[PDB]
């Protein structure tokens, strides 16, 4: 359930974020909020596009600790966002720590839900 919980937790954060919903141009009104759709990373062979299963990939850092990277999409009737997540096992919590998380919507500035501790000097 590692990747499943990671994805459920992440997509839930994205969906509830007012700014992200605005970037996705959600049809949110007095009758209710648009029901967004989510799926794994979109891949193509240049013939047709499809979503890959939701999964994370692992990569070791300089301290010998494993980081998990996961990409998925959130789609509204008008836009598709690409969400990137980096997480790492927490030595204190059950759930892993979210290290970096951003959302890319075409034509919009990359939006960080979780800004890394290690940030550009021009923060």
């Amino acid at each position: 359930s590692g990747d499943t919980q990671l994805f459920n937790r992440a997509v839930s954060m994205v969906e509830k974020n007012k700014d992200i919903r605005s970037l996705l141009q959600c049809d949110d009104g007095i009758t209710g909020k648009e029901r967004l759709k989510a799926y794994g990373e979109l891949i193509t062979n240049d013939k047709w596009t499809r979503n890959r299963p939701i999964v994370s990939t692992k990569k070791l850092d300089k301290e010998g600790r494993t980081h998990h990277y996961m990409r998925f999409h959130v789609e509204s009737k008008k836009k598709i966002a690409l969400v990137h997540l980096e997480a790492k096992e927490s030595k204190q919590n059950y759930q892993p720590d979210f290290i970096n998380m951003y959302v890319d919507v075409p034509g919009e500035k990359r939006y960080y839900l979780i800004k890394p501790k290690l940030h550009p000097v021009s923060n």
